[PDB]
């Protein structure tokens, strides 16, 4: 299932009580996962190995109500949509999608579907909408170039999203491959105690990066052990509900990156690493006019929140792996999940358990 | 009409031939017009005012020989597509496809529909593709809400694109609004001679930005004199063939917002101001595995290029008033063309022409 | 003297009663100014035209009550200390140094000296100090590379810092050119009132930067009228404002510092390092502080007039340095006159702007 | 010893043979150490544990022929000199110095001493000189307040530089302090082939972070191992290589020296000032250059190798600085010890290795 049901401990901080990035309060995550067909690829109509994620800063209306956000973009061999209104004015208005490279259109003309129908106001008596759409090439598996993704499918995510999910092969992470093994959606939480008050740092990720050789678990080269069993970008979201600016969010957002290298994520040029963070402490109104006070922590108590979003970050990935089934794809690729048997063999023989 | 024929002189380099960024050889230019109904607005129905322009880097296959290509973001209060890779990898690889804010998911569509076409190894032998897609609001005159572009509008552009070219409201600028009168499509071009050798550098622009007493023609406070006549963002696409850097580009599309400035553009909040500069010079192939040698002008001899950029942009930016046409729309709304024998008086009152 | 006094009207904001960034309450400018020699260059020796400006946020402790600030880098030919950790913390902790681009070290060493002074617990019980430093090449009328600038200069620079202050040639605005005429010191400032709210935003520019024909005045091209008057063979913009606005915010009013350069025939030609640094004297954050605090801040959607303010006042305030500097000579004989004021009165008024 | 001849093995890529950034052709090290003094600290006064250390892109005339460059800011705690010209025109035209943060004044008038005296023209017939100073808070150790630095010691320093230089606590790493643990000059390289073709890719580090138990070599949690081991109480890393690359690249390299880092457990806290910068000795940029010129670069669908070098030697190079230090007192009886050699060799062999 997870890393501490198999004795592997990541970082010094406590998890949350779901270990999930839903354990920042309001915070909801939908999936919609499409598998279709079977065998060799047929362009335009399958294997499908794919589907939606969707990301709810909170359970209400984020484009009148946003909340202050940042993002770094370690390497930008990715095609995100809405980033640069979010560094403009630090702010995300609409839920996060996730879906596969070639549907980033279709996704945007879904989470505009749903969002105009929520705001009838947009467009005729206020402004436009920034729609937040990033993603990740599930090709290995997936008939990418048959954009099987559908815009009720992004609705359908948004209005699926909950405080449980599941992790692993489905949603955005369905047909995704890491260090040559099935990849996915991964998700852990950490909680730290900053000047006598506790703040949580969730983080989820759509893990599809690494070649089998760069995987890193706990500190053990798992990956190299593995370099000869069978089988042979990634998108960073974090939630805190710690008070921040959009440029202290900033800072969080490249943090994540830490946890990423720890996992052997070496952001080779054809990786689209992204990492999008944001706070649920400040709710910024979309008519407000009035001068405002922003609730935010002295950058010198912060480092806490670094730390615990590297952890969680790291942990996140390789939940990503522990969590994702085996699975055939196009052409009949195949992705075994990370063979648990074996990594418990190399974790005791690292002496690590 | 453009700038000469009224007799106003902007800059001091000499236009080209057709004084369009066309003059850069090999771009082209091509536009979709959506015109329909009139009268109260009918969200999802109309009336419509809006379309599709294409810039083409040049007439062969943008993804498999790409250019260099820089950006710059004035003001983020904008949607953009595709900026993220451009800055990361320095290179365009898609047609530019302009629009409105809300159709941007629909030119995505359009535009992987035209790629995918032509390119039948993304998604299964290489890697995907980044869309390059701009916009601009265009909701006092048109239904944005009802997203008219067709992803068919997008190819069609594409298929249309050519050396000649209308300006005004026609493609992405049908709807748009500039300084309080009707904005749209502008283009001009400036020739200058580095070290014997002479380079081309063009402009086209979508102007939707301004008040009514911003504007301003070679220095003369125009809008301010107009202040009383009826009718009460901006993307600089800017294209060369001198030889420069992905770095140098980036210089280059930031030298626009000096042409942007002079016309009175003072990117207010709401204002989404962005520059994609691109070159002709060096073209990278999508296959190279060799090492290449890259083509540059030394830095100490471009400011000339900067200098001319500044320029195109800012007669491009008062082509777009004087070839755009009064036109109503939703809610009879209505933007009236800048009135050209009025500018005449004024710039003669102001010791110009 | 400045545009105003000449009927040159840049802008619809009203300006602050003294018209100068120390509208702003608590700002101070303090300037020492370096003369000496004349003729021939002799490196190392002479003839001598630089000097130090420094700008204070406000009238206390720096360093231990920071104001929050933002910047933005037009063209990068230039050689600031200071600006990483600004954009890093979003604040400004120490005076604001401005002099010649190879005095730098010695504005660091002099800074410091200040710093030092008024706080004995950096480097022993707390961290270092992040000095804030731009600069202008003066090389055409100054033996730069002699570095006549003193460390004990930009303490006292520091030490004359105050409401009223002289613009032109003095302190970092000594020795520079811009637009083929004597350039240096600037300043002006703009009233906005939003949301039935008084707003001031006030700037001061070291002008150094443009050709002789590149000068644009209230829209009139100067530069192209006044080709043939003698003298003919970089810039950095302060911002200063009593608006609440976070760090974000304050790099996006430093953009806005561009649209008033670029009005006045700013182009940020490859070797001219044209930077702009905003800061806000709204919110002071201080260095100890471990408790939650509360920003004070303008949503952004009513700030436009703040970005036309500041556009407004860089574009006086870069007139202004040509206005109040005076004809100078320097190295080699080298000369840039003063912008002919009764010339100028009489172009505004051939293109009826006056 | 370095960790390689040790046993200890970080990644995969073979290092160069001195296992030293100076494996990159022409780059040279000088150092200058200041030791003095012991006991209580008396401000200005002492005791002294700082210096200089100079690194040299080039045997010959910096300024006169530039190399291409990159970098990239992880935390902004820093004061760093000189960045901002590197990152628009893309190159270095100095040595590059390293020394404590309150002795930046003081190295860039000594760096200036040097290049005015072997650039004539510098200041009169052509611009001015963008010196490079990057440093480290060596306060804990040293008395930074007294700025025992002297302009003298930088143009020393750099004419000292040579291929073979001494690591750990000398030159700029002389009182440096680093997981709770003597810090200081560190360094590694490694050699990777990409088609057909070996380049190197070299990297000095002046390591100051981390707290005790974030320790990570080679995967194990050392810093944990030793929790309780005595002496309790930011990081430039400098990036070489002959691979080709044009400044974009090479802001890219910088950013993956953030994976070695990270990797050995650097989470970037809040006053950790980490900053790398990349430079490529493949390229010279003539200063008078005014033709068109060639620059020779690689395609970015190849350079991944160079990507995970970086990573590994930065990795790497932290750990020698800690291998290579030696226990030192200083200001106010503080004390620093040398990471137990003995001791890890023992932990290390606890978990497998
Ligand atoms: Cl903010
Ligand atoms: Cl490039
Ligand atoms: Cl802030
Ligand atoms: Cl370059």
């Amino acid at each position: 299932m997870k890393a501490q049901e198999l004795g592997i401990k990541i970082g010094v901080f406590k998890p949350g009580k779901r270990n999930k990035i839903t354990d920042v309060k309001g915070v909801k995550v939908g999936h919609v996962t499409l598998i279709k067909g079977k065998g060799k690829l047929i362009p335009g109509k399958g294997p499908v190995r794919t589907g939606v994620t969707a990301i709810l800063p909170h359970e209400g209306n984020i484009y009148k109500e946003k909340v202050l956000a940042g993002a770094f973009v370690m390497n930008g061999y990715s095609k995100p949509v809405g980033l640069i209104q979010l560094w403009e004015l630090g702010t995300i208005e609409t839920p996060i999608i996730l879906t596969n490279t070639l549907s980033i259109g279709t996704a945007v003309e879904g989470l505009l579907d749903y969002i105009l129908e929520e705001n009838e106001d947009i467009g005729v008596t206020t402004g436009s909408v920034n729609p937040l759409v990033l993603e990740c090439n599930d090709s290995y598996l997936n008939d990418i170039r048959g954009r099987h993704v559908k815009r009720e499918h992004v609705v359908e995510a948004i209005k699926r999203a909950d405080e449980d999910f599941e992790e692993g092969a489905v949603g955005a992470g369905t047909g995704m491959s890491a260090f040559e093994f099935k990849g996915g959606i991964g998700s852990a939480s950490r909680i730290v105690e900053i000047e006598g008050k506790k703040y949580t740092v969730g983080a989820l990720v759509l893990s599809n990066f690494g070649r089998r050789e760069d995987l890193t678990i706990a500190g053990v080269p798992v990956g190299l052990e593995l370099k000869n069993w069978p089988g042979r970008s990634i998108i960073m979201i974090i939630a805190t509900d710690a008070p921040l600016t959009g440029r202290q969010l900033n800072r969080v957002a490249k943090r994540a990156i830490v946890g990423l290298a720890r996992t052997g994520g070496y952001a080779y040029n054809g990786s689209g690493d992204i990492a999008v963070a944001f706070s649920t402490a400040n709710r910024i109104k979309h008519y407000e006019k009035e001068v405002i006070e922003i609730k935010a922590l002295p950058d010198s108590v912060i480092s806490p929140l670094f730390k615990a979003t590297a952890e969680a970050v790291e942990e996140a990935i390789i939940n990503s792996l522990l969590e994702a089934r085996t699975m055939d794809g196009r052409d009949n690729h195949v992705r075994y999940a990370l063979p648990k048997e074996e990594l418990l063999r190399i974790m005791r023989r690292y002496g690590r358990l």
